[PDB]
């Protein structure tokens, strides 16, 4: 049929950065984090390296892409599929080529595949201000992102949906951890943190005869798995401006949204979130000045030169918006 | 939103529809519309204005306006009915229901509190899907409730855990004994909104009807806590079966929208090789007998036998049901 | 060595109705409900029937007994301990000889070792009328019971604890239908009517040629092992005399208890619970009167006459109590 | 109502020993028998009344009672060292570092309140096993909490959450931001009761020490919410690390009772077929070698650190901890 073969074709550049995740999601019945995680899973064999069931992944897949907001416009299954498609193109750099086992390359997908699982499309902050029982439990800590790791698992045990039921007790164990450490890394109060790493990483840099980085020790493997999944996380900046700007125009629905309802309750307005004194193409510009950019630059020094197409769409995004600016 | 304490024109119009709060047939998906979504809000307010609820039980307006808006935001915008506008119904309907001639002063402010807190929080955080579904799939819901009355323990758990939240809890100044009475009486109301209650709860309905004792003005005569808890869970339970009951442009709208919500139910059960649930394929589906079906085994014994109860002030309602029932059964394509 | 050999000898009082639990309590390293469970399994022949693992079967117990608060003086391990054993010996009954299936005899077990399992010492009225969060959870309706049946399964999650791991999608979902509606009918407020229920079946009692009884459909067999179950929970007033004063001291302990911490609080003081006007042995004689009594003489009706001695004691202790009343 | 909030017939006797509420040494075990096992409920009524708090936040008397026996009823009575009694022998520690000469005046109340409330729910709710053995089961604490200061995580929420039961709510009066700036102290003031976090908690602190201020008043000069947090969490973390700087006949029975505590641990660790953690093992045990272990390594380090922030005001303290360590040194059996 004429539907499915649009869909294959679409697909088929599921390992090119600048995937229409968007025309992917309208094609598949607004499935396309089940799709492209099907898709990614077989492109990477992991189903066979893992034992994985055809028909337990589906249900799970379904089962967690269930479990994200549709009337969310920004934080929806479509942003998890591309978060993963995003990370899956990240692991495939040169200069990484080789270094991660499948038990990490499995972590860092199946932590952004759930990384912000049931969001309900406001901050960490809203949650804490309005003593929501969620924040009350996590002690103001990190309360979605605690929340988005502990649905994502607490899904598994669903009939028929543990993916990871032949993997071992010493495998689970470590995907456990890994995916605990990435997702937690997801939290922007940790940013400035992780670019610090990053850039200490980056001017003690080892490669081998091969030209691809060496991780000797888990801190070094992980800080990288973390800021990984952390740039495709915010990476819809460094994407095709067709991709970018819808990503923009639902983030900000959001956050004018939360505004909305911040205004309901006579609360203060937060940043960015006020659809009446509001700058979406500065915020863009400043968003990538003060974060995009700052990460991004580091991330294609690890991987240098890897990168250096990614980092260029990011300046002409950058520029984009510049020029569309008035006051 | 005011300027000057001066409605807004358009929350003029909300305000001008709103004037059928005491009707059977309220506009109320327009009335979501214009509120911006806030249907539950805003006829919650006007509810408990009207009813004069707040001075009564000192429940201070912003933290009603706050909570109301905390229980709103928890129903779930992308569910086609289990949503705000079902609730908002239900809340309006019961009302309605509590203003009939026969039940008139029978109920004290705190049963009639109960009866519209309960419509407001019943079906609040519904995922979509039904009780069976989320015990066959292994919820935590379900281990969570043992599968028993999973979603209505879940909804009542949510409405008043959202009190404790930034000046929600507009029971902040009941005495602990109006508290307990008010918690009582919205628990058993809620609990008894789940179907496999349904059979029982008519039965007493109908036991009621026949050894029914009245006047002192015409108006029925509740002796017990047992009798008139049943009545409230009855009329709870016919504001949230009354759709079939409505004038025939509202009650389509909730067929499309329950029956959307089945068939995606179906979809989802589908997908994992699930049997699937009556009225819920959409491929096999019988729109018009479900409904026939569904008004001839459970809305109409219902509404008549409540209609028996507080005869003849629901004769116009019983009346629109019974011709709802023809027109779906021309619609049957033979 | 020295004190093994005579825990052995002490359970070859296994299917006897009246062990020496508590020398069992001792002896056993404050481990009750493990030994018990342990033995009861292996006889039945359990762990090979539905392939439970030695391991997990003990350590699942483990983890459940330690669920058990040491500082209750009833509701504990040595309670739970008790009713397992006294249902195994109610099951064993020769009047329903060949009745129950292995995974009907599996639940009733399992429903019995955590019919109480982490008990606050506190009735759920108590714990409705402070507002606990136990009680916002379950909406004040069989608060503890949920609670118990909810650790009961969530402790199988623990780990190597799911001793069901080798039953079918089909068997789990049936024993778990049956623990829950077992542990749920042992909450009081259910009392009457599975007495008027239990009564209505054995007015119309029905067996098979070779006199074993005939339960037909899941309403009749379940309301049967219900009863049963609840009759070994409210068994120790039909222990022999020297056991029900141990267990009536320590339930009354417990009932001071709570009265003081009411008291403490200017709540109302729940009755039994006052030691200042305590009528410990009016209880007693009240409570066989009003409900152990009831219970008892239609049991014994359903299983005529495995259960006469057991009826028998609890007439004599009901007499011993009598005795004690003063006035 | 009570003299001392709860009941008690040797109330003379409470009453006497209470008296020593500002010194280090209370008879913490015998104010526990004397209150009839309310020694966390006692000593917290008596630290409020004579620090005004109860005045200063508008705290019902009953409401503060009622809380605080909620609490204290939340520590379990069959935990031989983190019980109530520890709960209450480190918030009157907390209660006399709080009053040391060189940091008077430096905190406001509402941090004082935060550092004594901090101290009183710091352990509620204590299985009786560290995290470790906790995260090695898969144990539902664990895994709510990512792994992550799994028992710290769990007391803060439990102690919050108690707030909610009836009559419990002791900061119904202050402002939000009050409840916000509180909320935050006392959360990150029981996070680093954490000893994962110890190693780090001290250089920071000493780093403090190297660059200590003080005032035209010998009081330390803490600007900064981050200088002032650090000082707090160290004084608490201080608190619960204290009982090896008491009158030795007090760390002797703080001792037997940890010791008894981690042989607990050490029993089921051997049951449930895993290794024996440090310091578990009743059959190869090093107690008092390991008293001089921890002195060594933990308590001494951190509390000559202390004692320079505050220096003299401490010696005292530091004094005794050096004869008490000396004192299992010549127990050691080789
Ligand atoms: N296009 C964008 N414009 C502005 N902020 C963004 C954009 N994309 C991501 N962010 C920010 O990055 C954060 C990442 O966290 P999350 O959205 O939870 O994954 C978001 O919450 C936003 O605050
Ligand atoms: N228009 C309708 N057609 C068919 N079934 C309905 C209709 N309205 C309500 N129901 C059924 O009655 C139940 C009422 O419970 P709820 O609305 O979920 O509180 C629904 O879940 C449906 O199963
Ligand atoms: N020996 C006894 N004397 C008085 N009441 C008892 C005795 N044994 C059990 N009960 C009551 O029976 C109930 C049975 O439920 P439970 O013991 O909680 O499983 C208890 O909660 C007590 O209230
Ligand atoms: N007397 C003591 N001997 C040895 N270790 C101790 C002693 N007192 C406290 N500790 C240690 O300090 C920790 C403080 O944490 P907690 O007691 O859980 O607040 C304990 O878990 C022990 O590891
Ligand atoms: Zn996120
Ligand atoms: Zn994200
Ligand atoms: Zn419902
Ligand atoms: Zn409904
Ligand atoms: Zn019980
Ligand atoms: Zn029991
Ligand atoms: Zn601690
Ligand atoms: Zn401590």
């Amino acid at each position: 049929t004429e539907q499915e073969d649009v869909l294959a074709k679409e697909l088929e550049d599921v390992n090119k950065w600048g995937l229409h995740v968007f025309r992917i999601a309208e094609l598949s019945g607004n499935r396309p984090l089940t799709v492209i995680m099907h898709t990614i899973f077989q492109e990477r064999d992991l189903l066979k390296t893992f034992k994985i069931p055809v028909d337990t992944l589906i249900t799970y897949l379904m089962t967690l892409e269930d479990h994200y907001h549709a009337d969310v416009a920004y934080h929806n299954n479509i942003h998890a599929a591309d978060v993963v498609q995003s990370t899956h193109v990240l692991l495939s750099t040169p200069a990484l080529e080789a270094v991660f086992t499948d038990l990490e390359i499995l972590a860092a997908i199946f932590a952004s595949a759930i990384h912000d699982v049931d969001h309900p499309g406001v901050s960490n902050q809203f949650l804490i201000n309005t003593n929501s029982e969620l924040a009350l439990m996590y002690n103001d800590s990190s309360v979605l992102e605690n929340h988005h790791l502990a649905v994502g698992f607490k899904l598994l045990q669903e009939e028929n949906c543990d993916i990871f039921q032949n993997l071992t007790k010493k495998q689970r164990q470590s995907l456990r951890k890994m995916v605990i450490d990435i997702v937690l890394a997801t939290d922007m109060s940790k940013h400035m943190n992780l670019l610090a790493d990053l850039k200490t990483m980056v001017e003690t840099k080892k490669v081998t005869s091969s030209g691809v980085l060496l991780l000797d020790n888990y801190s070094d493997r992980i800080q990288v798995l973390q800021n990984m999944v952390h740039c495709a996380d915010l990476s819809n900046p460094t994407k095709p401006l067709q991709l970018y700007r819808q990503w923009t125009d639902r983030i900000m629905e959001e956050f004018f949204r939360q505004g909305d309802r911040e205004r309901e309750r006579g609360m203060e307005i937060s940043p960015m979130c006020d659809k009446h004194n509001a700058s979406v193409e500065k915020s863009q510009v400043g968003f990538i000045d003060y974060i995009v950019h700052p990460l991004w630059e580091t991330w294609a020094d690890l991987v240098h030169p890897d990168a250096q197409d990614i980092l260029d769409t990011l300046e002409d995004n950058r520029e984009w918006y510049q020029s569309t600016i008035p006051q």
